[PDB]
């Protein structure tokens, strides 16, 4: 399982910052982004 920590605001804005480990999905909170591995 892989995870990505990125500074994001608003769920809809986590999509772009999640582009790190090559994962998908966004959803960010408290200036943190989460990526769901497939």
């Amino acid at each position: 399982g892989v995870e990505i920590n990125v500074k994001c605001s608003g769920s809809p804005q986590c999509l772009k910052p999640c582009k790190d480990a090559g994962m998908r999905f966004g959803k960010c909170m408290n200036r943190k982004c989460h990526c769901t591995p497939k």
